[PDB]
């Protein structure tokens, strides 16, 4: 309810008003059509600029700054690619292939395929599935809080992580009903999304190997801790 209300502001605060969507750039025809290193860096920038936007919308997330500090960090690492994934899912519009990026930075999907390969495809098709969900603002703002307070491999206080996703799962789950006649398949619907979230996290990491090796554009340190830490070997 409060929660609810902290957890939607949070979000909306975290993305870019209808209004600041910025289509100077955007251009559906590409020409004269393997990735070089304007493609590779443009993948790595749009990475970045989510970095700062998902760390201040944690932030808001009640509970989360009470959480110990080394759990934080551990949590924002390990759920990075799921979130920037998940958020661009919702916000982007995959029957016009418009990819549309925290900025407000709107691209079209043929103007990212070469710094991304198949994961933007990959991305899409999620995306549309996520929209056929018809997921409400409320209930998505639950979800991805969901992706970022969930247990990982090197936690403190784990059961204090699992105590603040009992909260936000229990917020969800009411709302869910409030929404939808009475006295699951809508809520277990949305829950099966988190699971696909994590493979496409994987083709992300997939991605990141490959340009790592092929080496035209190095990752920002940032980027290229998160790959490392999150690499369970």
């Amino acid at each position: 309810a409060n929660l609810l209300t902290s957890l939607v502001r949070a979000h909306l605060d975290s993305g870019p008003s209808t209004a600041k969507l910025d289509y100077s750039k955007f251009q559906e025809l590409v020409l004269p059509h393997k990735e070089d290193a304007g493609d590779v860096q443009q993948f790595y920038d749009l990475l970045s600029g989510s970095l700062e936007v998902i760390r201040k919308w944690a932030e808001k997330i009640p509970g989360f700054a009470e959480l110990s500090p080394a759990d934080q960090d551990l949590l924002l690492e390990s759920a990075f690619l799921e979130l920037f994934i998940l958020r661009l899912a919702y916000r982007s519009k995959p029957g016009e292939g418009k990819l549309i990026f925290c900025s407000g930075l709107v691209l079209h999907r043929l103007q990212c395929a070469r710094g991304f390969g198949d994961w933007i495809d990959s991305i899409l098709a999620f995306s549309r599935s996520l929209h056929s969900l018809l997921v409400d603002v409320p209930a998505f703002a639950c979800l991805s809080a969901l992706v970022l307070i969930t247990d990982r491999h090197g936690l403190q206080e784990p059961r204090r992580v699992e105590e603040l996703q009992n909260r936000i799962a229990s917020c969800l789950k009411e709302h869910v009903a409030a929404v939808a006649g009475e006295p699951a398949s809508c809520l277990s619907r949305l829950l099966g999304k988190l699971p696909e979230l994590r493979t496409l996290c994987t083709q992300g990491l997939q991605r990141i190997f490959y340009l790592k090796l092929e080496d035209l554009v190095p990752p920002p340190p940032i980027i290229d801790k998160i790959f490392m830490d999150t690499l369970p070997f």
